């Protein structure tokens, strides 16, 4: 009851910055930690367990997760957010696309 | 790329109350609807897919649940808040417990 977590990532194309979502409801915010080395991600943190569970689908406690970058970014550019229990990293890309507009 | 939505969920022992917890980050808090039926709540409720994706794990779209109270409640007593991106849904129970505390 209240099984290991592994939060779900997208990495999503944003032009000149590369963006990973991380989908983290309910997590304590006070425990998240973002590091990169070179070309990974590495991002943890922690939920509480619910307590006095009757049925349990959701995943509780510590979480890690090693994602390596799908595009080369610049050194040191990342910059977290965290809305609505999704927590957004944005990286500025090494080599900047641009979308064209019709 | 970006798949079918079902936000995991939970059932706490509140004493006097049963409360659902769901998991639903980044949702569109306008397209959540709540409606029990008896013994069922139903919930349903939409995030936005991600634009531009270059990988995808986490899902998007609509989502519907169907979920049997664990244990009779009080009819027409549910109240539910929203924060973090969990669902604290909380429902009167017929026949109240209370934790004996040591």
């Amino acid at each position: 009851q209240g099984g290991p977590w592994t939060p779900a990532a997208d990495w999503r194309d944003a032009g000149t910055h590369l963006d990973l979502l991380l989908d983290v409801p309910g997590v304590d915010a006070g425990t998240l930690a973002l590091a990169e080395d070179g070309g990974q991600l590495t991002v943890s943190g922690e939920r509480p367990g619910t307590e006095h569970l009757l049925r349990s689908e959701r995943p509780s406690g510590r979480f890690v997760r090693e994602l390596a970058f799908p595009e080369p970014v610049r050194p040191a550019s990342g910059v977290a957010s965290l809305a609505g229990g999704v927590l957004t990293v944005r990286f500025e890309k090494l080599r900047p696309t641009i979308d064209v507009t019709a």
